[PDB]
């Protein structure tokens, strides 16, 4: 709908930084592009999660955990299973980063639970990823 110009377009454009961990830094960048196919094309591997005349939100994810997340590392699991990364001990006095799954921990190897339940005090990439394969392994 949007259209190509000569006189520029304040586009807000949001871009998602999007780790495994969850986390996900999220960057406000406004720039004024003449053609809005230039801009395209500038952000053309980013995910285009919506655009709006004047607003645009990107996606760009990686590999990685997040800097942060190798100083946090916490994975924790809400009763219900619920395979989120939060700030320190999992608890409902922080905050759920997000939310990606939900698993029986009746199902969980017992120990397994109780780790997740006061969070894992360190997670690397691989090591993130591994505890994950294991939370999606039960996946109810």
């Amino acid at each position: 709908a949007e259209v190509e110009h000569y006189e520029p377009l304040q586009v807000h454009v949001q871009l998602e930084k999007v780790y495994l961990d969850g986390d996900v830094s999220i960057e406000h960048k406004h720039e004024k592009v003449f053609s809005m196919d230039d801009f395209w094309a500038a952000y053309a591997g980013w995910t285009l999660v919506e655009q709006k005349k004047g607003y645009v939100l990107f996606r760009k994810q990686m590999d990685d955990i997040s800097p942060l997340s190798k100083v946090n590392g916490y994975i924790g699991v809400s009763d219900n299973g619920v395979i989120s990364t939060f700030h320190g001990r999992p608890e409902p006095a922080s905050e759920p980063i997000q939310s990606f799954f939900q698993i029986d921990l009746e199902r969980l190897e017992s120990h397994m639970q109780k780790n997740l339940l006061k969070g894992i005090p360190f997670r690397t990439k691989a090591e993130f990823e591994d505890v994950i394969e294991h939370m999606k392994t039960y996946s109810g």
